[PDB]
C-alpha cells in the first residue's frame, strides 16, 4: 500500500531513534541491516551525500538524518498523537533539546571513549553538566514530552544503550551524579516500544571494545 | 501588541540568518548587540543553557539556536510566503540542506581561519567539495527554495559575507571551483532584504583579523 524501509545498523543510537519513532507511530516497515565496512548499493544511492545510516526510504524516496526522519514520520503518519508539541513555542523548545542531545550528549559521549587522559577527563565533566541541564528541563514530568513520551524522549533515550560503555571505558558513574536521569531512562525502558527498539548495554559495550582495537585507541 | 527582540552579535552569520528571516517575513523587532565575552544578565536569563546568540525573545519568551528560531518565525508569522515547503518530503530536504550548512560549511569554514598547515588546506578541500554538493542540489533554480527564496537560502547565504575572509586567510579562491555558487550568492545579494541583513565582507575580514590577534593565531 506504500511500504517503508529503514537502513540501519543495530547498535546505532541514531538508528534506534527511528526504530522508536516508527514503533510509537505504528508504522509498518522492513528493517535492512547494513555493514559499515561493506556499504550496500542501496545505501550509496539513497544517501549519496553522507553514505550514513539511518535512512528511511518511503515509496522509493530517501530521508536522511535521524532527527529529520523522526519529524518526517511525525508529519506523515498522523493517526497517533504527534511526537512534537503543536504549539509553535513548545515545539521550538523540543527541537532545541532534541538538538541538544546531538550537539552535547553524543559529541561528548564519543569523546569519553575515543580520547584519553586529561582530555577524556574534560569530556566526562562536560558530559555530566549536559545531563544535569537535561535533568533541569525534565523537572518532575514523567517524560520530556509531558505525561506522554514525545520528540525529545525519542531523541534522548536510545543513548541509555551506550551509558554502560561510557562509564566503563571512561571510569565514572552516571547514576551517582544524575539519579533523576537514570530513573527516567528506566521508567522509559518499561515501555515495550522503548525496550524493543533499544539494544543490550553490554552487547553495545563489547561492540565498542572491538571498535577501539580496530583503530588502535585501546 | 507583540514585542520582538533579537539578542545578537553583528558579525555572526547565525544571527544574520535571523535578521534575514525576520526581514523576509515582514516582522517588526528591536535589536540588541550582545558582548561576546561578557554575557549580559539578559542573555544569561534567556539562554542559561548555552549562553549564545542568536536568541529571539517573543512576548517575553526566548527561542535559542539560529535554525530553530527561523523555523519558529515561519510557523508564527504566516502572512508572507512560507520559508519551509508545505510537502513533508520536501520539508525534510530543506531541513537536510539547511542542517548541512551547519555541519559542513560552518565547520570547515571555521577550520580555514583557525588552523594552519596541512589541517588548514584539508579543510579548504572539504570546504569546496561541500559547496560543490550544494551546487548539485541548487540545480538551475534561482534559489534553493525554487523561484522564491526559501529556508535553505536563509540558512546558507549569510555565509557569503565570510567568504572573502575564508579566501584571504586560507589563501584560495572559491569562484575558481564553484563559480555557480558564487553566481548564486551574488544573485542573492541583489535582493535588498539580503543586502541589508548581510554585513560587509571586508568589515567581517577586519573582525576575523581581530580574532586571530586576540588569541594570537596569525
Ligand atoms: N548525524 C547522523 C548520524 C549518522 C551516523 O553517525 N551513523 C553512522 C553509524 S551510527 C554511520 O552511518 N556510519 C557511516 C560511517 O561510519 O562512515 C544522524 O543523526 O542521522
Ligand atoms: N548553533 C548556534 C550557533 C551559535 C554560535 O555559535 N554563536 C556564537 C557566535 S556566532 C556565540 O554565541 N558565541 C558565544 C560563546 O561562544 O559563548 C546556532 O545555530 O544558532
Amino acid at each position: 500500500s506504500d511500504q517503508v524501509t529503514l537502513l540501519d545498523f543495530w547498535p546505532s543510537p541514531f538508528g534506534m531513534r527511528v526504530r522508536l519513532a516508527l514503533a510509537e507511530k505504528g508504522v509498518k516497515y522492513e528493517y535492512s541491516e547494513e555493514d559499515l565496512w561493506n556499504k550496500s548499493a542501496l545505501l550509496l544511492q539513497m544517501n549519496p551525500v553522507n553514505k550514513q545510516i539511518p535512512v528511511l526510504v518511503h515509496n522509493g524516496k530517501p530521508v536522511c538524518e535521524s532527527l529529520i526522519i523522526v519529524q518526517y514520520i511525525d508529519e506523515v503518519w498522523k493517526d497517533s498523537a504527534p511526537l512534537l508539541p503543536s504549539d509553535p513555542y513548545q515545539r521550538a523548545q523540543s527541537r532545541f533539546w532534541a538538538d541538544f542531545v546531538d550537539k552535547k550528549i553524543y559529541d561528548l559521549g564519543r569523546k569519553i571513549w575515543t580520547k584519553k587522559g586529561e582530555e577524556q577527563e574534560a569530556a566526562k565533566k562536560d558530559f555530566i553538566d549536559s545531563l544535569k541541564l537535561m535533568e533541569g528541563e525534565l523537572g518532575d514530568k514523567p517524560y520530556f514530552g509531558g505525561e506522554t513520551i514525545g520528540y525529545v524522549d525519542i531523541a534522548l533515550v536510545p543513548f541509555y544503550s551506550w551509558f554502560y560503555a561510557y562509564e566503563t571505558i571512561g571510569n565514572f558513574n552516571i547514576e551517582a551524579e544524575c539519579p533523576k536521569m537514570i530513573a527516567y531512562c528506566k521508567r522509559c525502558l518499561q515501555k515495550e516500544t522503548v525496550s524493543k527498539a533499544l539494544e543490550d548495554p553490554q552487547k553495545v559495550y563489547d561492540f565498542v571494545l572491538m571498535l577501539m582495537k580496530k583503530f588502535g585507541i585501546e
